């Protein structure tokens, strides 16, 4: 039942500028938003995408909302910067990943199933269309930066996902 909604679908303001990266993304980075909290109705979710984009563009002076895609409590996927566009959600990975933010604070509570499935479907489609490398590596934001994101509970959940990985599984500069 999960649909991919376009930027226009949620009333997104235009990017101030769009940078690109080539090839299929070798990484998928999972985030939670922390604030806003989980949204359950599509209209609340569309406003949460708007609130994050306002905060990003207007208050942080970024070109657009920092993530590639957002996932709402309504089970819908929301287009952010989209595939193959450099993001602003994970330093050193912005030009080689798909940053997916599950809307809400997931440090302790587990995201409802429709959200988990939506993120899986989004990734599957990414690989199906060639936007995500078939040997992609799945990570949580905390593994590449000093942050608690995507929350302890959501992080334990993604560690059970196919392709999940730990950077230090590999030794060597
Ligand atoms: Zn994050």
């Amino acid at each position: 039942t999960a649909r991919l909604l376009s930027r226009s679908d949620w009333g997104a303001r235009l990017p101030k500028s769009v940078e690109h990266f080539q090839g299929p993304a070798p990484y998928v980075i999972i985030h939670h938003s922390y604030m806003p909290a989980v949204c359950y109705s599509t209209p609340d979710c569309m406003k949460s995408m708007r609130d994050m984009q306002d905060f990003h563009q207007l208050e942080r002076g970024w070109n657009d909302i920092g993530y590639s895609f957002g996932i709402g409590g309504d089970g819908m996927i929301y287009t952010g910067r989209g595939f193959n566009v450099i993001g602003a959600h994970a330093p050193k990975y912005n030009d080689k990943s798909v940053g997916i933010v599950l809307i809400g604070d997931w440090r302790t509570e587990l995201p409802p199933k429709q959200m988990l499935d939506a993120a899986k479907n989004l990734i599957a489609f990414g690989v199906f269309k060639g936007y995500i490398d078939p040997a992609y590596k799945l990570l949580g934001h905390r593994q590449v930066r000093d942050t608690e994101c995507p929350g302890g509970r959501l992080f334990a959940e993604i560690s059970s996902w196919p392709h999940f990985t730990h950077i230090n599984d590999t030794e060597g500069v």
